């Protein structure tokens, strides 16, 4: 069933690395800062039942079921794994408000939240924008529950991520916002339903296709901060850039940031090009300082990986539309 409704969520941009919006859980609503993640399908927030020995729980908003008149108990144990850390807790049900839409949703109350990395988290929880296939406990994802209401003009959702005092970004549920893109969308069909993953035809450093020559996978992840490849791919890429590997990143000398070549991603029919301005955190131009890149090595395990991931580095240049009706991803140049 389709309606006429489009709904939007204003996002906050934290240092070009974290983009999050707000949701309300319960009656009266308890508000949480959440990441809208196409790379996962579970909704979770920290719990009032999290032990204060977890320092992260001291530093974030906690859902208290005892203050909500609409809460429905479940209790099923749940463990959720991410790139940087793992959370564990139990399932609960309550009303969730996302941009004006009110939906009865099953979500996990997190009772184990490690200080590393959750102390670095500016957001409280996560809202999974993926398919039921990737959902732990085979729990209906929020978008599937929103589609079921028959209010949305279309079964699509769009992402706009700004460059670091105005709008941090925007999510549109049931459409796209033309104020944030230029030209026309170019679509790429998903390899298979269940994942927001597409086929990538090659990666060039300069003009020459130095990587992904025999084809590779690309996960379009709104919950990822960077553009990521396997340890091997990123080693070749960085060697070509003249970047040196540290513990958590690669760096160049700040003076050599503007001289770095363009990086292109062959997706569907087109070439998606990023200049050094799009992938270097250009904090200065000093010969005496090191500058980080917005491209990181990430070994994404099977069945999803080995795969590349196109996170916020890519979405900042290319406004992204996720089409649930036709199992495809659309890109247009972001305004
Ligand atoms: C663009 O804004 C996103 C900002 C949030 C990113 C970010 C980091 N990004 C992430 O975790 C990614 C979010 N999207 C799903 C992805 N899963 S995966 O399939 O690629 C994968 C799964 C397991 C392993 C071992 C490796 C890869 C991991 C985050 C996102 C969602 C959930 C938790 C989370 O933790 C933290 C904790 C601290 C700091 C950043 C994060
Ligand atoms: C928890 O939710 C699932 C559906 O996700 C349901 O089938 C199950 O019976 C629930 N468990 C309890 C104890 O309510």
């Amino acid at each position: 069933t389709l309606g006429n409704t489009t709904s939007s969520v204003i996002l906050t941009n934290y240092m070009d690395t974290q983009y999050y919006g707000e949701i309300g859980i319960g009656t009266p609503p308890q508000t949480f800062k959440v990441v809208f993640d196409t790379g996962s399908s579970n909704v979770w927030v920290p719990s009032s039942k999290c032990s204060r020995l977890y320092t992260a729980c001291v530093y974030h908003k906690l859902f208290d079921a005892s203050d909500s008149s609409s809460y429905k108990h479940n209790g099923t144990e749940l463990t959720l794994r991410y790139s940087t850390g793992t959370v564990s807790g139990f399932l609960s049900q309550d009303i969730i408000t996302v941009g004006g839409i009110t939906v009865t949703q099953m979500f996990g109350e997190v009772t184990e939240m490690p200080a590393l990395p959750f102390m670095l988290a500016e957001f409280d929880g996560v809202v999974g924008m993926g398919f039921i296939e990737q959902a732990i406990g085979r729990v209906t994802p929020i978008f599937d529950n929103i589609i079921s209401q028959g209010v949305l003009k279309e079964d699509v959702f769009s992402f706009y991520y700004n460059r670091d005092q105005s709008l941090g970004g925007q999510i549109v549920l049931g459409g796209s916002d033309p104020q944030h893109y230029e030209g026309n969308f170019h679509y790429i069909n998903l390899i298979k339903t269940g994942v927001w993953q597409i086929q990538m035809k090659g990666v060039s450093v300069g003009s020459s296709t130095l990587l992904c020559e025999d084809g590779c996978l690309a996960l379009v992840d709104t919950g990822a901060s960077y553009i990521s490849g396997s340890t091997s791919s990123i080693e070749k890429l960085m060697e070509a850039l003249g970047a040196k590997k540290r513990l958590f990143d690669y760096v160049v000398k700040c003076n050599e940031g503007p001289t770095l070549p363009d990086i292109s991603f062959h997706l569907g029919g087109k070439e998606y090009t990023l200049t050094s301005a799009d992938y270097v955190f250009q904090e200065s131009y000093s010969s005496k300082k090191l500058c980080t890149l917005a491209i990181h090595a990430m070994d994404i395990p099977p069945p999803t990986g080995p795969t590349w991931a196109l996170g916020a580095t890519f979405i900042r240049k290319f406004y992204t539309e996720f089409d649930r009706r036709n199992n495809r991803i659309g890109f247009a140049l972001a305004r």
